[PDB]
Parts: structure tokens; C-alpha cells; sequence
């Protein structure tokens, strides 16, 4: 550790804060729509493509009462779909120590968590030291009333 610490210092290191951001779910679940809204924060207005691999760009501020050592962060956003029978290719795209989120409806419920398997599965088959998140999209054809313990129970 010393050795690495001196030949950083040496060789005169700076401080990476770009990461890899990928975006995973099966088609039609908002995947596009999702990194819409997180970009700028307001409802989705772009009408996006049906290119398999769409890339960006995306920068992160701290919020209120963060511990972080950065000011912010920066993603190298990847987003992979399109025809499932590129499936089989898009599965050399996922690499280990990156950022990946899947994308999954909530309406479907179920249905939809049960196939979350397979993406998971198809994650974890390259990616052992990655932190990947899972987001269910369609809140708002979740009754409120009843949303709690719907989602809970899903989650
Ligand atoms: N009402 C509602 N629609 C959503 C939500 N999230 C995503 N969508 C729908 O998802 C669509 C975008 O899906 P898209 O990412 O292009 O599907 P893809 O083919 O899997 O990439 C939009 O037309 C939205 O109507 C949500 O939270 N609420």
C-alpha cells in the first residue's frame, strides 16, 4: 500500500470522479425516462429512440447533510435495450466496479420482480464487486391509499 501511495503521489494522481453508469431492464419500463427525469428533475418532455445503446453524460451534486469527500460525481451513462434478440449480445456490455441500475414496472408488480431474476443473475455473472440498484417506475398507478403496503410487500 505504501509503494502505491508513493508511486501515486509521484507519478502525479489526480482525483477521478467519473464512473460508469449502466441502465438494465426488460423493454417498456422507463428506463429512458428514468435518467430523463434524475438529469434534470422535472417531467419527462424528450421522446427518445429505439437505438439498443444510447450514451451521456451526468453530473451529481452532494445534497444537504452529505458526508462525501466530492463536491459531485460524474457518470459516463450507458443505456442498453432495444430488440431482445440482441439480448445475448448486450450482456458483454456489463463490467465489474460500475454503478447499474435496473428498471422494472411497478403496475406489472409480480410478474415483473419475478423476471428481475434473470437480469440480476445476468449482472452479478460479471459484475461480483458492483453495486446495482433496482427502481420500480409507475408509482402513480399505485393507489396512495394502499401504496405502503404495496410496496413494501414488493420491496
Ligand atoms: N405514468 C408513468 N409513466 C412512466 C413512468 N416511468 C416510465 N413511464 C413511461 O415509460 C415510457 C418510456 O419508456 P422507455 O424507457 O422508452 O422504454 P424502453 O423501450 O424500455 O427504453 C414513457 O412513455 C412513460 O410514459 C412513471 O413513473 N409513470
Amino acid at each position: 500500500a505504501m509503494l502505491s501511495y508513493l508511486r501515486a503521489q509521484l507519478r502525479k494522481a489526480e482525483k477521478c470522479k467519473l464512473m460508469k453508469m449502466i441502465i438494465v431492464g426488460p423493454p417498456r419500463q422507463g428506463k429512458s425516462t428514468l435518467l430523463e427525469i434524475l438529469q434534470t428533475g422535472r417531467a419527462p418532455q424528450v421522446v427518445h429512440g429505439e437505438a439498443t445503446i444510447r450514451t451521456t453524460k451526468w453530473e451529481l451534486q452532494r445534497p444537504a447533510g452529505s458526508r462525501a469527500k466530492v463536491e459531485s460525481v460524474e457518470f459516463n451513462v450507458w443505456d442498453i435495450g432495444g430488440p431482445a434478440s440482441m439480448a445475448t449480445v448486450n450482456q458483454c456490455f456489463f463490467t465489474d466496479k460500475a454503478l447499474y441500475v435496473v428498471v422494472w414496472n411497478l403496475a406489472l408488480g409480480e410478474e415483473a420482480v419475478a423476471n428481475l431474476q434473470f437480469w440480476l443473475l445476468n449482472i452479478e455473472a460479471k459484475a461480483p464487486n458492483a453495486v446495482v440498484l433496482v427502481v420500480g417506475t409507475h408509482l402513480d398507478l399505485i393507489e396512495a391509499k394502499f401504496r405502503v403496503e404495496r410496496i413494501a410487500t414488493l420491496r
